[PDB]
């Protein structure tokens, strides 16, 4: 089929034929399409919309255009994904609870860009860890060890990569079909037999209300599967970041004092939560999840992630390895209870600060960031410290200026529930 | 507003701020937006749609993004626009018919593609005529003739032509508001006050078509309205093209004997229409066009515009300088009534003699051609002549397979109005 008649059809409001579509997206991946075949296609997608098949169809395409990895011959692999937020930790203490609880947590992780977080750059916190690994190396750890986090993850659905960059661009990325084959085409080709979707709801950019939330995640459940894989969807909320750590040095920092017993609670209820539901995709114990983390196996796994990945293990123990900037006061100019904070802003803080990347490819500062020392429900006095700030006297004005805005305060504050439902 | 937040409007059904849309499609002109952008946003408008205010702030823009041509100064600037057919010769006609009723017809012609004619190449069949003209020669001919007729330059509203090349590769050019002002701008540019309209149904089921075209029209007269110009549509039918030479010197000798009151009945009588509605749009006379042709003035003016744009005027007293092809009839291999005679088809005919070009620019040969020697509502006996083909020799057999397509007869016939509604 011709490209022209390929946009068409859709634009028509037609079902495409499985063969059509692969045909013409392969193109565009060989540039044998140009992009703006492939734009006006999307927008055509994006209003007149995909079917489950299409949908299902166009996952599996993606899927198959680059690396994919075979997991079969591994006991229990699964993997967790994050739908909206601005990249949060909750991985770095999932991945060593489900590697404690018989499961093999093998992934690869990408890296933030601007007001985002990525895990391979929180771990690059750690000395010596590196996130490079040949094919070989990552099979032969995800066996020996159970946990590997490895980086690259762009090898892994190149199609989908390269189909985002345009959808970036031409404001057709908030589609539910399109979100939900791009994020399961990167889960179908990184091999994971069970995988567990943490949906972020709420009112604001980088969140979903609940009926968007709720249709993604029926979506996305229908194409793996279609696909012969199992996944449960988790939706929460975001009225400010999970824990109170923002940043990449101080957010494994907290990973660590979570897996030692001595973490926030509510990083600790999310992430046990979402172990929890992976588990029972695997038809195994939930109550491992929790006996994983309270007896130490956790941390262990953790620790062993990490030397085998070049990390330095003593980083565990003795936090000076992962050192952070100059230590800075937020003051709290009203009186009242905290309501909300505003987990964008605050990464546009970290960014300030050179804890995040403005263009992609440049190194960042590990040591930045910040520490929330008042969350939603806390009452706070003029003058007591809401966060603080770790700065490398760089950019902390306009820092400022967003932690201050982040900030929402009130007469009364009533936090909504952190989980909202299982799908 | 950036590019992307643009884009986002007309997906979400919202109206553009006319600022943004000329600042979107002038940055697009000179090449500061990509084309994959635009292709988005086309994509946008044409499921989402363009209100009246919308198609006029386009129209507007595509209109002044080149040279506008100043008639102001001339008596009654007038024009004949064809959406829609094969490209007749009406305007062979009608142009002098109404620069003899003291109108100015100074217009821009194209050239044929395909199954479809252009006036630029019909003219050319006179030894000599060209349309390529200065701005100067084309007032100053405009002035002291009244009638001009010059090739269509990339100067009068580039940005319409680039939006047609993109539309053309991206499923966005059959949208009403996208064909209205992409038509209207290029009146707009070229200065008349008062356009006709000749509109021909497209192919396909005539309730739809027919609905397209009774769209378009409306359209594009509010178009013109929002923007100070007179507009008039007449939506013609077309059972059969009109009179009975197709081609280009078969059809220049037609118009001359048309204008010598020697045509044929049907041309005349839409000619005469079209003519009519531009006296009145003007305020001027109606029955002055029939005056014009009856007493010879368009005759005379006619001559007057060829000599004046190079060609030798005794073309109109000597067909020998209008040089056929050899001769072949078409019998009739059949008895019954003619019902109808597919232009497209006779289209085809004239390209596979060579009369047509293939593809954009390449040269055409101007004595090949056909005359229809019967039309709509004669009876015809078998093996007497349908048509006679003009021919060098060249796709004879193939011509021929699609002219008797062309023609279908039945036990009898009832030909429609040639002039279907006005709007
Ligand atoms: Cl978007
Ligand atoms: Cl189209």
């Amino acid at each position: 089929m011709n490209p022209v008649a390929f946009i068409r059809e859709k634009r028509e409001g037609k079902k495409h034929r499985r063969e059509d579509l692969e045909a013409f997206l392969l193109g565009y991946l060989r540039d044998e399409v140009p992009d703006y075949q492939v734009s006006a296609w999307l927008m055509a997608a994006f209003l007149r919309g995909l079917d489950p098949e299409e949908t299902l169809w166009l996952t599996e395409t993606m899927a198959r255009s680059g690396k994919v990895l075979d997991l079969s011959g591994l006991p229990h692999p699964v993997d967790k994904h994050s739908s909206g937020g601005v990249g949060d930790k909750v991985s770095l203490v999932v991945g060593p609870i489900l590697a404690a609880s018989g499961c093999t947590f093998a992934k690869m992780s990408g890296r933030g860009l601007a007001h985002t977080g990525g895990t391979i750059d929180k771990l690059e916190s750690v000395p010596g860890w590196r996130g490079e690994m040949t094919e070989a190396e990552f099979l032969e750890r995800a066996r020996r060890v159970g946990l590997v986090i490895a980086a690259q993850s762009p090898d892994l659905a190149p199609l989908d990569g390269k189909l985002y960059a345009l959808r970036d661009v031409t404001a057709t990325v908030e589609s539910v079909p399109l979100i939900a084959s791009s994020i399961m085409s990167k889960k179908l080709a990184a091999g994971a037999r069970s995988i567990v979707l943490d949906v972020k709801v709420g009112r604001g950019a980088f969140m979903k209300t609940l009926e968007e939330a709720r249709l993604l995640a029926k979506t996305m459940v229908a194409i793996g599967q279609g696909a012969g894989r199992r996944v449960r969807a988790l939706l929460t909320s975001m009225e400010a970041p999970l824990g109170r750590a923002v940043g990449n040095a101080i957010e494994v920092r907290e990973a660590i004092e979570a897996l030692k017993g001595e973490g926030p609670g509510d990083l600790l209820e999310v992430a046990l939560a979402l172990a929890e539901e992976a588990l029972r995709l695997e038809g195994l114990d939930p109550a491992l999840a929790r006996k994983a983390l309270e007896g130490g196996a956790a941390l262990e796994k953790f620790r062993a992630f990490l030397e085998a990945q070049g990390g330095d293990p003593r980083a565990v123990e003795d936090f000076s390895l992962l050192p952070l900037a100059e230590e800075h006061p937020l003051r709290a100019e009203r009186e009242g209870v905290v309501r909300e904070v505003d987990a964008y802003k605050v990464g546009l803080a970290v960014l300030a600060l050179g804890g995040g990347r403005k263009r992609k490819g440049e190194p960042i500062d590990h040591g930045v960031g910040v520490y929330l020392l008042k969350k939603p429900g806390d009452r706070v006095e003029r003058g007591e410290a809401l966060a603080l700030v770790y700065h490398r006297r760089r950019g902390l004005e306009e820092a400022l200026g967003h932690l201050r805005e982040a900030y929402a305060l009130g007469e009364e504050a009533h936090p909504a529930p952190l989980v909202l439902e299982a799908i």
